[PDB]
């Protein structure tokens, strides 16, 4: 079986993301990165979900609780107060680790080398500051899937996505670090980690422990995404990411380009591709162009079906 | 009829451009402006399609040598060295006008009040300048159909669009002073501005004056966009915008949408473009989103067999 | 006599700075900018200046009413809401013509070829503007004496000086145009151009025409000074500039640099200079490092006095 | 004693100041970070200095061998290629330790909870990553004194003195940690930090083994100086720090201001100080403005003639 960590600020789509990878992946541990909401919340939400779901043994490991230049707003707009849809759930008895994420993803870099694969569903300031500590980490990670960038439907400034805005400059240490990197952007996450009123009609009525939590964590990410979208729906970028790690085919079309990102100005966070390989970088991500969002829905639904 | 000018650094399409308008509109005249390529080498390639076509009335102004800030390159790779493709034409007869290009448009938005609409097909510097020193020229134009931007797919640093990396200072200018916009970005070109080589050996079998000249002024053209493409063809950007003002029903798509322009750093030119109207500053463009491509080969097959 | 036009945002010291002008020199005319106050204030007490110091024929012309790109804000905290300290002074008959600032300095720069020297004391925009209409200006102009820019010791942002941080645009445009151009900076107008207690009781026993206008037009000057200074006085930039003009022996040291504009970031603004001529841009500028302050406050007096 | 840890990118006058630091203070350890030189290069002058001068047991801990964004160029024609002006010195036994400097100053920083000084003569890459693994390092480290930042004579680029130009990141990160911060600029290194022709005639008739070192690896320094001051002479940046740490009445005047980092631009790397208390950000920083050279020249003169 593949052996994955997952990097998450935890919140919504975070929470069904590690669902996802548990059941697919020997999940070796979910490390905490500031982003979606307040910190102290993620790591709260992050111990509910693995106890909820049966994997109480995975280890929780605290990271950075700001990217590395401190310049970033949290969103409970989109994720809730608690960024679980302000679901009072029951307090976990779950706790923590001592390791700190930096040292956790270095040491299972070591244990599991050549194997290990980190789910990047967050802004990426966790790995940037591995990556310093420990250049030589690239030879051990096998892969890292990033959830991340947008083409030009920026849905945190008008050009920049929100893991990338968060952090830029763990963005760019990364993507230069000389990981296999594929990325999976927010254009492809809003065609096809998408999901319609009557994918949350099914969910609804599927009355499991896994569909009601669904439903109650997810319950201002629906509000929010309906709002902007202009029709009832969702979106669930992490969670596509995650299913597309597990099943390849779930991209239908891709690009092996160079990828920088804008650390400065009104365009901080944004994603520039050079399409036409006119400037002289070499390759250094696949980029996600098409995926196949009916596949998605298919390994969600038989999740929370169980 | 309804009254144009054309602002253009002119080269390769905006040749092809000029034709177009010259048969539409009551074309008012061609104010040229630094770009493609040498300026007074733009002023001899206007003066000579001016008169190669049958519109050497048409009066040519010189507008501004230089962007605002002077920060540029001329791109003789996709243009040919003259222009036009290295086709060594014979001189004309024609001379440039002494009234400056800014002049003009300002006097001309007097006298053709409430009617005027540019054809804005080039770095915007003229029509900024002009609106610098007159402001109320905005309540005189009826309307500037602008060739610029991209929305990821940068023809000239990863994610700018050439007219606007070339002067995105009177870019933004233009943006905020007031016009009714329509925006034809390079996206929209790449599809809908395009020719196939089908398409080419029928512009080369119709055997005019006019299909001659297109063959001869854009070889440079299809051979750059050939490479750059991965299959033969070239891309018309001016001619499609030129087409579009003409028959607004080649429009297929379009949203009005805030649109900014980056002035700073490796993102300088980039179109920022508020998707989902976040940020707070009012629609200032309608942005074309899909073009009907064969409705506009319809108007270039048309006007080249004259 | 040698030949001047002041380039004005018209608030306080700017007013001096007129009076001073037109004693020493033959005064051509007053062009009007954004900068300091309310534009339509500006002209206003251009007017009035001109017409109480006895110069009512020198014209008044309207330049851009904001900087190339539209970004400044007003300082009434320094200059008073009016920019005359809140005098509620009578309106003066004089009314500014017809000819726009742009088309007036390029007219006189023919009219006076080889001899026109310009007294900018504000946001170089309008000389920018004239340059960018006609850049053969420069074989005209004899000399332009710029009020502007800070080595560290920003008045408006931590790094930036006034006029250089309205339109950074424009300074970076003046500065690369050739020109022969010398610079006083802001930190050589707090030393050498500042005016103590002391100063003020002399001033103020006078009781001329001018001195009682001295008084009225300067008040909230001198106590925005006095607060930012922690002591009692005030800081006249552009009297002190107009003053080097007329009398060079007021420059003590000085030197030869290449000199350039930040127009990006929270350094918007700054001067940058090439101190140890490291970086193969030649010298543009003559900046003025030190100053006779006795000698400026000995032609102040005497000019107040007469 | 006071306990220091000493950060140097080991080239030139860094040798100099680590001597400084062995004799003034309990020096705990030199981290080294990349800046100067080559930094294997880097570490091999470390090794040979503590050797050299008699402190074979002060431990060398490896820090990051980039700054965090990993944007810089060596200054060979400062140091020398090897960063000891191609003194082919022979090669020590000392070897470095194995733990990583961001370990270390952790370490240190909990065994001499609020003793613990970092004399920071050196990009400040070691000290931000240190901070980021862990924040709560403010609370136990007593003092940093930091050379870096200049007014206005860039020493690298025309605004960013080197050091900060380095990174710039490190640089913010350090500033707005919380730490008690004393900076000394450029500026006061360029007067009070510098020997002339008659001091250096004095150092080679000292003749000791101290004298003689200093002799070697300054050599090439004392050229670059030499070229771009205009009078024989060198420039001791990091010495000078040193001793105004030991010895605070070095300090002649300084002020407590907010002082920022550029990021962007031309600007990066440019020290941005409050200095009219304009902007809302309470101090972060005690600056240097006028240091006691003569008692410098002493402390400097003691070291080498025993
Ligand atoms: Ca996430
Ligand atoms: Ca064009
Ligand atoms: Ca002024
Ligand atoms: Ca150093």
């Amino acid at each position: 079986m593949r052996k994955v960590i997952v990097d998450s600020d935890t919140a919504t789509d975070d929470t069904i993301a590690i669902l996802l990878a548990s059941r697919f992946f020997q999940l070796l541990g979910v490390t905490i990165v500031a982003g979606n909401v307040n910190y102290n919340q993620e790591v709260k939400n992050a111990l509910f979900t693995l106890e909820y779901i049966g994997k109480q043994d995975v280890p929780v490991y605290l990271g950075s609780q700001r990217p590395i230049l401190g310049n970033w707003r949290t969103v409970e707009e989109v994720h809730g107060s608690n960024g679980m849809s302000n679901w009072n759930y029951p307090e976990p008895n779950k706790r923590p680790e001592k390791e700190h994420a930096i040292d956790a993803i270095l040491r299972l870099s070591k244990e599991h080398e050549g194997e290990l694969e980190i789910l990047a569903i967050s802004p990426l300031t966790n790995i940037a500051l591995a990556y310093l500590k420990d250049p030589s980490v690239v030879k051990r990670v096998k892969k890292i899937w990033i959830m991340g960038g947008a083409f030009s439907k920026g849905n945190t400034t008008p050009i920049a996505e929100f893991n990338f805005w968060v952090d830029p400059e763990a963005a760019k240490i990364v993507l230069d670090a000389g990981f296999d990197i594929t990325i999976v952007p927010w254009e492809v996450a809003e065609i096809s980690g998408s999901l319609n009123e009557r994918d949350w009609e099914y969910i609804s009525k599927l009355n499991t422990k896994l569909s009601n939590f669904f439903i109650n964590v997810n319950k201002t990410l629906k509000e929010y995404t309906t709002k902007n979208q202009g029709i009832s729906g969702s979106i669930h970028p992490d969670s596509l990411t995650v299913s597309i790690a597990h099943d390849n085919s779930i991209i239908l079309d891709s690009s092996l380009k160079y990828v920088d990102v804008e650390l400065c100005s009104k365009s901080r966070g944004a994603m520039l591709i050079d399409w036409y390989s006119l400037h002289k970088n070499k390759p250094n991500a696949e980029i996600v162009l098409k995926a196949d969002g009916g596949k998605f829905k298919n390994l969600l639904f038989n999740s929370l079906s169980q």
